[PDB]
C-alpha cells in the first residue's frame, strides 16, 4: 500500500552527475493501479519525485511543500525535473501525504517540464 | 563523448548502471521526454538532466503504458518498445552517442502512455 501524493523517504544512492542523491524525502506520481501492481508482485517500479530542502530559486517545474501538512520537518520543494522510477525495495519509510493543492500543482509542473500539453 | 544535442523524440544510448530491482539496466537505447528549452540549456552549460524513457527489445505483451517502436524508422536494429513505466531523469554524463528518432505519431503514443502512467490529464 503506496498511493499517489505520499511522501516516502527513498534511498536514491547511487547518483551521477546533478541527479538527486542520498536518502531523501520523494512524492509518489505513479497511477494507484501501478502502484497496486507494484505491490502485488513484491517487485515492479514506482514513479517518484525527489523533494530538497535547498529551496532557493524555485522554477515552474518545481512546487512548494508545507512541512505543516505533509509531515516534513522543513518546507520543502519538489523538482519535476528529477522524476525517477524506482524499485518498490528503494522506499525506506513513509512520511506523509501532499495536499490536493499540492499535488494538483505538481501535475502542471510534471505536464510543464515533459511537454505534455495534448 | 558526444556533443550534447539531445532533443525531445530522439533516440539516444544511455547508461543506467547501477540498478536496483526491476529498473531498466545496462546500456540501451532511450527516447528523450524532457522539454526542449531544458534540453537547449543542458546544450548551452554543457550539462544537466535529461528526462528519458528506458527500451526494451523483449516486446512479449504490449501494455497501454509502453509504445512499439518499429525498426525500420528508429535506426534500431530490431523492433522495441518505450517503456513509461521505466521514466528517468539521467545525468548528461550518461549518455552515449545517438541512435536515432521515434516517428511523431509513437512520440504521440508516448506522450499518452505518460499521461496515463502519471495520471495526469490535460
Amino acid at each position: 500500500v503506496m498511493r499517489r501524493g505520499e511522501i516516502w523517504q527513498v534511498d536514491l544512492d547511487p547518483a551521477r552527475g546533478s541527479e538527486a542523491n542520498n536518502q531523501r524525502p520523494a512524492v509518489v506520481v505513479s497511477n494507484d493501479r501501478a502502484n497496486a501492481t507494484a505491490t502485488r508482485l513484491g517487485r515492479g517500479v514506482i514513479t517518484v519525485v525527489p523533494v530538497t530542502s535547498n529551496i532557493a530559486k524555485v522554477y515552474p517545474f518545481q512546487v512548494l511543500l508545507s512541512a505543516t501538512t505533509t509531515g516534513l520537518q522543513v518546507d520543502c520543494k519538489a523538482q519535476a525535473e528529477q522524476i525517477r522510477s524506482i524499485a518498490t525495495e528503494r522506499l525506506l519509510r513513509p512520511i506523509g501525504r501532499v495536499s490536493a493543492a499540492e499535488l494538483a500543482q505538481l501535475d502542471e509542473a510534471l505536464k510543464l517540464h515533459l511537454d505534455l500539453w495534448s
